[PDB]
């Protein structure tokens, strides 16, 4: 049995995607999640939706409680966590409106807790050095890619996301530099969300939606406009992907993830 | 009517530049500014001078209250903010003593608040994603460049400033790396000063004075020596530039800046 | 007379290396050191050993009190501080088990105090801008290199260490990027340890032990395994190097270090 946690980004957190909805506020050892958890289903698969920035988008990327969000979904019994996020394109071929099933990231954040094992919580004892060679679940990404193809959507099979601290957008010099580093898209929320999901032994995948070409220009109005015009794509992709995830066996994949997380912890 | 805020850097914060001076200590929602505001004039133009590190230079770059400084100048009615800063040269052609009217930056800071919209101040509500494609005012930079030419000063028309966290200087490996990234000069204070000025809808420009070639070596004594030998240049440039700024119309430029800042804010 | 401070890293902090041991808990203006100081000798040379992560390895890299550790050793009268650290190799020629006498670093840390002069301690007044062109002591590194040769150990004479914040390991995209930046090895503790030692006017050198090839894959178990298999190398190197350090004159080298540190401080 699988359970899909869904974290919705800016303008990509529609509750109506779930059938048989029930609101549920929870608490965690790391604090309160961005907003209430929305329990429901897509066909016969159980899901838990959560708005990353709150339903009214009042939380900036740097202040999102990534620890509480991931811990809450883990506590609900989620086996997978598929998220949505807007991003700027750093490559001509990645056009606004395109979907990118990212497989790598480059961290440019500075003031964000990236581990549950901070030495101050009894629920997470020891020092954890989680491997990040392959940050996103290959199997989950594969289903997303094939479903996008079945839907006939413009979708890139891989891509490197550079996550900046924000809330400001990048300068032109920074934008050029990121391209030379090998970054393909840019956002403000992938890190540490992907890191914490790995520590939790959860299958994590991200649906990145290009909304602009950054400035190599971007603005909040441009981002919001493109999201409004393309939100249906992420919704259709999730609706079609999830029942497919639920029809396959994940015990082995989840076992390997649990082992990796478990053996990354150094106890006294 | 224009009003020029002037933020003086290390050894480039001479109060005598202003005529008819009056000291004024102020407070802001973000705390106290580095020191008192010095009100005065250059010809018929009103100005407000502020020492970035305090008159006795007791504040390190990472602890400067950039938010309070910019907010105080904005509250005084400043339409422009022209600053001075020492920097290391990362290019052979930029010689110590040279002035660089920088047009871009690369952020290497880590523990600095970069927005007024942090969710804890009623004076700045919402999430702000300010555009940084063109961080510095083109029109203000243009006047500085032409005035430098009229004065016959060695001045570079553009340049990318990499702002490091400090207080330590860069290692040789870091110095080499910054050159490959496309950085031309290096300092410790441009970011987030330039970011906050943009959020405030103020025309911001920076007079960077090269004092050394970093280590691709630099020392505090070398920096102080070069500043003492060349401080008169920044003073003469400001004295000649400001009356020129005051003789032109800025309502349209300021309107466009206000619009950009206003529409960068996401309200609940 | 010399006194060698030794900071032992993960699995490279064996107390038995010292003869005539005596445990000593101390306090500093910056807080408590990672663990108690172990006083003792190697031949006729006085030494002070300190486990970076605590004897039971309960402190993550980002939470190590680098300020207290360096201050404690300085207060004990240490003239030199030679440390050990595990690291990942970013170059084919640097094989796991190899020693690298690093000479440069690239900072990728974000939430770490890098100076004693933070404006809140009477023991360290003013603003300090310490030079980092040559972060490690050349003379100390030279003795380590020659001793490694006399022992017939695979040892690299130089290398650039990129210090990441951690506790997570790097992503593959980050690993590739670090190689293009010119990094040779990667760890989580060199910065700011090397910076604070310089401010303290102490001769600092690092014995980096490659334990894996990062992911250009690494895991805690792989790291621990390689350290267990090669720990004897660092121990033998220290035992043979230290008596050699004690047989030479260091007054001039220490005087030059004291001058550099002293003149890096800007007083009110
Ligand atoms: N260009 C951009 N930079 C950062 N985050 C973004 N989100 C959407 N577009 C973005
Ligand atoms: N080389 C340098 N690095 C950083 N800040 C500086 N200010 C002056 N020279 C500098
Ligand atoms: N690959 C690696 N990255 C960071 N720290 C390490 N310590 C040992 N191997 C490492």
């Amino acid at each position: 049995a699988v359970k899909i946690g869904i974290i919705g980004g800016t303008g990509l957190d529609d509750p109506e995607i779930l059938e048989g909805r029930t609101e549920k506020y929870v608490d965690t050892p790391f604090g309160k999640p961005s907003d209430a958890l929305i329990l429901g289903k897509i066909k016969n698969v159980d899901c838990v939706l959560l708005a990353r920035h709150g339903r009214q988008h009042t939380i900036m990327p740097s202040k999102v409680n990534y620890q509480a969000n991931i811990w809450a979904l883990k506590e609900e019994g989620c086996t997978h966590v598929i998220v949505t996020t807007a991003c700027g394109s750093l490559r001509e071929e990645i056009q606004p409106g395109d979907i990118v099933i990212i497989d790598q990231f480059i961290d440019r954040t500075t003031m964000r807790p990236q581990s549950f094992y901070d030495g101050s919580h009894s629920c997470a004892r020891g020092v954890c050095h989680i491997p990040m060679a392959e940050p996103f679940c290959p199997k989950t990404r594969e289903v997303l890619i094939e479903t996008a193809k079945k839907l006939g959507l413009r979708c890139h099979s891989k891509g490197t996301m550079v996550t900046i601290e924000g809330p400001r957008f990048s300068s032109r010099a920074e934008s050029f530099m990121f391209r030379t580093w090998g970054a393909d898209v840019i956002n403000m929320t992938t890190v540490p969300e992907v890191v914490l999901a790995k520590e939790a032994g959860i299958c994590y995948a991200s649906i990145a939606m290009a909304t602009d070409y950054d400035c190599w220009a971007v603005s909040v109005d441009r981002v919001l406009k493109t999201l409004k015009e393309n939100a249906n794509k992420a919704k259709s992709l999730l609706l079609t992907t999830i029942p497919q995830i639920g029809s396959t066996e994940w015990s082995e994949t989840l076992h390997n993830l649990k082992n990796m997380a478990q053996f990354s912890v150094l106890l006294p």
